[PDB]
């Protein structure tokens, strides 16, 4: 029931969803039509806002997170920023582990947003390479101070409520703002939980929906060129600011629109995942 | 177009970034301040290159188009490190003219990285007597001649933001009449920070037709006055308590509305609305 255009938005957790569906008309002449949703624009700059704000509203329904109780994450990504987004909202302690190895330009939205961020000393690893090793060497401190704190594990990339928040979210919005109007949807995959959720939504409104995943060097393969080049362009041609996941989207959606796999007017949807000033 | 728009950014689909700039959520800041009286703020860092200038960069494209100083795929130049070039960047990008910017060497190259991503043609320009870091009156004249000798040979329409009247008109046709619209007529206070001065001036101009009894306030590093170490303080606490990452001058916005709250110059029950300028993103 909020209006966020015309009256007042609560809380930031009010900012999350609802995103716009832009139309890349400039980059995208024609036949057909490329869309895509911009989740730069939620409160943290990235679709992890949605994901992040399930995971801790459904722990907290089922009695699993208890008011004001502690968090724990092992992340140097969008879903640190949205977990501490989330939590500093609802009054929840956030800790945060990261390799050491990673950039600090990493750790300061997360810091601002209140999360505690450990930086854990990298095992193989130098500076600007976080080595698989590196990354086991965070999870272990993470669940060290899990065990000490009965801090609540988010687990990102084993927490079901993690794709629900796309099936319930992101899919609906994206029926409703194109009036049923959509031929194709395709994203990357992280966790998953966007490709899944809103695929399994379209797929119920429209089988013949065709879903693909965008596959980094059923599913379109895209270069770190091509994820280069599209990033300029999208930024060139609409004006917007994506990072490179975004670029791959876009180049992955253009291959599409000009396979002719789909019909000549197809309209085509994809993610604008995170704003260019995440890099 | 941010006044004549039927565009459902909810519900319907978005033409291109320009249906993206305004229309900005007014969030209720309840924890940060919870009572008595309200914090309110624009949230101008969801504008689509995260800053409030958006409103005065497409105002000001837009006119130069209107009035016929700047004709179809004509080119654009402008001086700039900041903000302002983003947004113009942006608003020449979506309506086809090529963009210019000169800066001086002087000034991070983060200051370029959005305005080159978003297609602006940069040109970095030797400092005169500065040093980096350190931007001096000497080394931006010397990016001022620059693109005067660009524009001579291109023909290109100059911005002149400190000097472009509609660059003020933006927030009085815009930012105003939103925030009035979206407290329903209910704000006793307005305030923030000057740069060009535009939000602040327009804004006010708009609030005080609206309600008479508004009191405006310019915040100052009448007006209220701020310490860099407050600026910084409550810029950590939007983001604490409120889970928004903001600039500096957002952090000091912050800090005078809560001062102002706390001064008792206003009713137990006051309204005060101020703006979240940008997101901290844009720094280092
Ligand atoms: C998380 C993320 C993705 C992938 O989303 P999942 O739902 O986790 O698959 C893509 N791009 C960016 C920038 C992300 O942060
Ligand atoms: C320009 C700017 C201001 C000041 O706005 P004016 O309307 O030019 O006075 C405040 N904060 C930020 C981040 C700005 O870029």
């Amino acid at each position: 029931t909020v209006d966020r255009i015309n009256g007042i938005t609560p809380s930031a957790l009010d900012l999350i969803g609802n995103t716009p569906l832009i139309a890349l008309d400039r980059l995208w002449p024609g036949p057909g039509r490329l869309l895509a949703k911009c989740e730069f624009l939620n409160p943290t700059a990235s679709l992890k806002d949605r994901s992040s704000y399930y995971m801790i509203a459904k722990a907290k329904e089922s009695g699993q997170l208890k008011d004001g109780e502690s968090v724990i994450e092992v992340t140097s990504g969008n879903q640190g920023g949205g977990i501490a987004c989330v939590t500093a909202v609802m009054g929840h302690p956030f800790t945060v582990t990261m390799s050491k190895g990673n950039s600090p330009q990493r750790a300061i939205m997360m810091n601002a947003l209140g999360a505690n961020v450990i930086l854990v000393d990298q095992v193989t690893g130098k500076p600007g390479n976080v080595t698989a090793d590196d990354v086991a060497a965070a999870e272990e401190t993470a669940m060290k101070i899990r065990e000490e704190t009965n801090a609540y594990y988010v687990d990102q990339f084993n927490n079901p409520t993690n794709c629900l928040a796309h099936y319930e979210t992101t899919g609906p919005e994206i029926w409703r703002q194109t009036n049923g109007r959509i031929d194709a949807f395709l994203v990357g995959c992280g966790t998953g939980g966007c490709f899944v959720g809103t695929s399994k939504f379209l797929k119920e409104k429209n089988p013949n929906v065709r879903c693909f995943v965008v596959e980094p060097e059923d599913s379109i393969s895209v270069s770190d060129e091509e994820a280069i080049e599209y990033r300029k362009l999208l930024g060139q041609k609409e004006g917007l600011f994506c990072g490179f996941t975004t670029g791959g989207n876009i180049a992955a959606a253009i291959k599409l629109l000009k396979s002719g796999q789909l019909p000549k007017d197809a309209w085509v949807v994809t993610i604008l995942c995170d704003s260019g000033l995440k890099y």
